[PDB]
């Protein structure tokens, strides 16, 4: 399925650092956007995405960047978005800031449109799901879960998971607003959709994921060890199932979606038609260079 890779590199807060010198951000060249890395002992890596965001680059700028993404979920698409990065590297701020966010944004974008196509003829029924995952074990957060797939119909649900309409913009905001461990578990937003048209009788399935990934740094109690072992090794699943649906012979390989309960969870909407796009949010601050290099290595694999 399609697969893109937005890097964003955010502005360096008022106490860190200001110095941006050793990252290097060209222009848009017509067919992927570079960005090079120095490190001074002189070391250089470059990296290529689909697009590169700068400290600049505003949260509704970027959104216009994956509208018409989120928009095709009312067409029949399952679409992923995901956020990854070292702690502190603007996965939160990227998805969940308050009426900037990528996950604000989608949901009001989305019953503009859903509200537009009633002049179509076209009635949208959308519900939302709110989890969380952390050490492998699933927590709803709008309250034992099991993932449940049935392959004939390519559908998924969790077992004794809140499942809530979705009726106005603000209503779904409160959701949102009433709803450290944070940092260490993926967060994931789901909107299912269905809709049909009353003039034609077409009928239409698509969803949204939006995830706000546990944080990809390396540690060095084992409580702390376990737990950063599943975060890790849940990362690097993730990566090695993209990895595999990107590749020309996908059909032929085998996908370890059984790996990880975020794969699990996903595998339908990562697969046949489904879109997916991955932000990759690194810090300015050179202080942190080694786990943005780590960052970048991983999306762009994935990239590739
Ligand atoms: N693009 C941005 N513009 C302004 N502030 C940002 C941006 N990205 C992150 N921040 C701020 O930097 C800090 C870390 O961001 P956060 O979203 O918590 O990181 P993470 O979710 O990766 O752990 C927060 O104080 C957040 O408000
Ligand atoms: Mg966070």
């Amino acid at each position: 399925g399609n697969i893109r890779v937005y890097c964003r590199v955010r502005p360096p807060l008022l106490n860190e650092p200001q110095d941006m010198s050793h990252i290097l951000i060209e222009k848009f060249n017509e067919g992927a956007q570079s960005l090079t890395i120095n490190r001074n002992e002189i070391l250089s890596y470059n990296f290529q995405f689909d697009m590169i965001f700068e400290p600049s680059h505003t949260n509704k700028e970027i959104f216009e960047e994956i509208r018409q993404l989120v928009q095709s979920s009312l067409d029949g698409y399952n679409v992923c978005i995901f956020a990854y990065g070292q702690t502190g590297s603007g996965k939160t701020y990227t998805m969940l800031n308050a009426g900037d966010g990528m996950i604000p944004m989608t949901l009001s974008h989305i019953f503009k449109w859903t509200a537009n196509l009633k002049e179509r003829g076209w009635n949208y029924e959308m519900e939302c799901e709110y989890i969380e995952i952390y050490n492998e074990t699933i927590l709803d957060l709008l309250r034992k879960h099991d993932i449940r797939h049935d392959h004939e119909k390519q559908g998924t649900y969790i077992t004794n998971v809140t499942r809530m309409k979705m009726t106005s913009t603000s209503q779904v905001d409160t959701i949102l607003k009433k709803a450290e461990r944070s940092s260490r578990s993926h967060s994931v937003f789901m909107v299912h959709i269905n809709g049909r048209n009353l003039h034609t009788g077409e009928t239409s399935q698509g969803k949204l994921n939006l995830v706000d990934l546990a944080g990809s740094e390396r540690i060095n109690t084992g409580e702390r060890l376990r737990e950063t072992q599943n975060i890790n090794k849940s990362l690097s699943c993730l990566g090695d199932v993209i990895y595999a649906l990107n590749t020309p012979d996908a059909g032929k390989r085998y996908i370890p979606f059984r790996n990880s309960k975020l794969t699990y969870l996903l595998q339908y909407s990562l697969v046949g038609d489904s879109k997916t796009l991955m932000f990759v949010n690194i810090p300015p601050d050179p202080n942190h260079i080694s786990e943005t290099l780590n960052s970048l290595r991983f999306a762009s694999k994935v990239n590739s």
